[PDB]
């Protein structure tokens, strides 16, 4: 079985850990982001574990499978979409609890020394029909991120 | 294909380490450079987890696959993660990084992508020390920063 974590940097915190039982079985994701507005917040692995440039180096969203912009139940999305985690209040805690089949901690889809991102606003799931919605749901600015890394177990 | 891999180092000094690899069967150079640090020798290895839940501390130990005791670079017996030293010609300065190793590697059992890169406060002993954490850590002392490794863009 394999685990990996992010600690995320910026205007929010929080520590998220990915489980994955088996190559085959989906990735669990939990843990908790800390200081988020109320709302929805946009929320995906992007492709590069760069943060020599904060966020925005981290690139797109992770898209081994060159698709367009989706949520994580879209037909079609990229492999890095996680669609959103929500805030029921302001500077709270928001629990993160999130199974996805596309990701992987392992081979092509893997997501090890890539970078999850979180977004100040809500990721459209692609529905805004317009170029942004396909390429990034319209979820604004990266508020936060961090490289997944192995993790103890 | 060539890959390349990348980690910014935070906390006490700071800087920018690059990992290049031509084939999966080349050695990995190691490019970049530290900012900050005091002059002389400086631990500098990759652990094995790339978890910064607790600060540098949640790295856990040295990345050792092969079940290795700590060593140099050029040693016999060395967990995969021992890259030595940096050593900084004056205090407060930036200190250049300029290695290849043929045992990390950016695929496969030796990846190191994922894992976090370390730079310690004080000269690691290549496991030359006269104690049991010359065997372990090479006595190089406090994680002063770290960084996750991970992928960059071409
Ligand atoms: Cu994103
Ligand atoms: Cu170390
Ligand atoms: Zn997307
Ligand atoms: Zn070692």
């Amino acid at each position: 079985p394999a685990k990996a974590v992010c600690v995320l940097r910026g205007d929010v915190s929080g520590t998220v850990f990915f489980d994955q039982q088996d190559e085959k079985s989906p990735v669990v994701v939990s843990g908790e982001v800390q200081g988020l507005t109320k709302g929805k917040h946009g929320f995906h692995v992007h492709e590069f574990g760069d943060n020599t440039n904060g966020c925005t180096s981290a690139g797109a969203h992770f898209n081994p499978e060159k698709q367009d912009h989706g949520g994580p139940s879209s037909a079609v999305r990229h492999v890095g979409d996680l669609g959103n985690i929500e805030a029921i209040e302001d500077a709270g805690v928001t629990k993160v609890s999130i199974q996805d089949s596309q990701i992987s901690l392992h081979g092509p889809n893997s997501i090890i020394g890539r970078t999850l991102v979180v977004h100040a606003d809500p990721d459209d799931l692609g529905l805004g029909g317009n170029e942004l919605s396909k390429t990034t749901g319209n979820a604004g600015g990266r508020i936060a991120c961090g490289v997944i890394g192995l993790a103890k177990i």
